[PDB]
């Protein structure tokens, strides 16, 4: 599925995200826009064979079972197809492990080079939440 921005921060702030860890709503939305393009289906691959799964572009070396990242760990103990689907619960459930694990979203790279430090409630301005 492909998210609108509106129904996307709608979908978050259902599921608890809006200021979770201090991280506003435009936060998150941000995060999705650059990583995935709003895409549930998003999957990209890293040149240590690991692979990046869904909007959030969760990564198989630390968080999820793929089958095909040796030695790696599945810390939200889900497949990573899991995280494709166009309900975007697994991912979130997921999200909030990752932002609790110290580092807070400098986790997702397109947060920090794209997000951070910019004007993220433009992110959510017009939508009705
Ligand atoms: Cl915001
Ligand atoms: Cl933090
Ligand atoms: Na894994």
């Amino acid at each position: 599925k492909v998210f609108g921005r509106c129904e996307l921060a709608a979908a978050m702030k259902r599921h608890g995200l809006d200021n979770y860890r201090g991280y506003s709503l435009g936060n998150w939305v941000c995060a999705a826009k650059f990583e995935s393009n709003f895409n549930t289906q998003a999957t990209n691959r890293n040149t240590d064979g690991s692979t990046d799964y869904g909007i959030l572009q969760i990564n198989s070396r630390w968080w999820c079972n793929d089958g095909r990242t040796p030695g790696s760990r599945n810390l939200c103990n889900i497949p990573c197809s899991a995280l494709l689907s166009s309900d975007i619960t697994a991912s979130v459930n997921c999200a909030k492990k990752i932002v609790s694990d110290g580092n807070g979203m400098n986790a997702w790279v397109a947060w920090r080079n794209r997000c951070k430090g910019t004007d993220v409630q433009a992110w959510i301005r017009g939508c009705r939440l």
